């Protein structure tokens, strides 16, 4: 399943007369560890906003002067949140304690709405000391009339 | 389930919602040391807190009772009683102190001149002597208590 891509690599430099080169990397019982807790921290911040361009696309439908698609039969109204995260401002809230592993939920949480459709200039980061202040700090962001979501980062238990 | 440190919590948290201002709430944690250090500082001040009442209360008893006024009954069953009122107001006090154990024998004396203040007592009142030990406390407190501006003095020791 590796040989052939390098393989077909080769093929190709012979191909077009240009260098093309191919690499792989060998991992260790622990530096699987280390990716697999990254994967991981990344993939909870990429649902954590997902969960909120569905809910504020919900928002949109739901109060919308326009029905949609019914039940598998019909004569059952359905409202649901499309997955397009286009024209919707957003405001992230982080705590400074544990950002060495708060960063990585930042970070998997911008890279989903970026990729959703949404560019970065309607993304709002802010930072509190500790978990304590987030409600507080969201409690202001959400006073802005330019902000649709807000998606909190914790770090405890 | 502690019915205390929940409800605080609860409180100031809605506090802080409702009037949009920083709230800092921070708690002591102590573990069998801070825990015993803190029971014998807070026992010394209740020795000079009491102390300093038991005074307040004599004098008191003294000036109502060589008084000529009519004084209330227990229930309504014409028994008078003569008990003292913990009112320092207008009373002068003087206390004489021993710089030996100093760093317990000031706590005691701090735990009895804020018992006389919060009582209504005047800190224009309260005069303090200290003595290098006990056996210097006879002689100050016969010299405060010859002054006819003096209505209790109460004295601490050293062990």
């Amino acid at each position: 399943n590796a040989s052939v891509v390098s393989k077909g690599l080769a093929n190709l430099s012979l191909e077009l007369r240009k260098p093309v080169t191919f690499d792989i990397i060998t991992a260790d019982t622990l530096e699987q560890a280390i990716e697999r807790a990254g994967t991981k921290h990344g993939n909870k911040g990429w649902e954590a906003a997902l969960s909120a361009i569905e809910m504020a696309n919900l928002y949109k439908s739901l109060r919308g002067t326009g029905h949609h698609h019914h039940h598998h039969g019909s004569s059952i109204e359905i409202y649901e949140g499309k997955l397009t995260a286009e024209g919707l401002r957003f405001g992230i809230v982080a705590s400074r304690f544990n950002h060495t592993l708060v960063d990585r939920l930042v970070e998997g949480a911008i890279d989903c709405i970026v990729r959703h459709g949404g560019r970065e200039e309607d993304i709002t980061l802010v930072r509190v000391p500790g978990s304590w202040e987030i409600p507080v700090a969201a409690d202001e962001l959400a006073r802005k009339e330019d902000i649709d979501a807000v998606i909190a980062f914790g770090d405890l238990i």
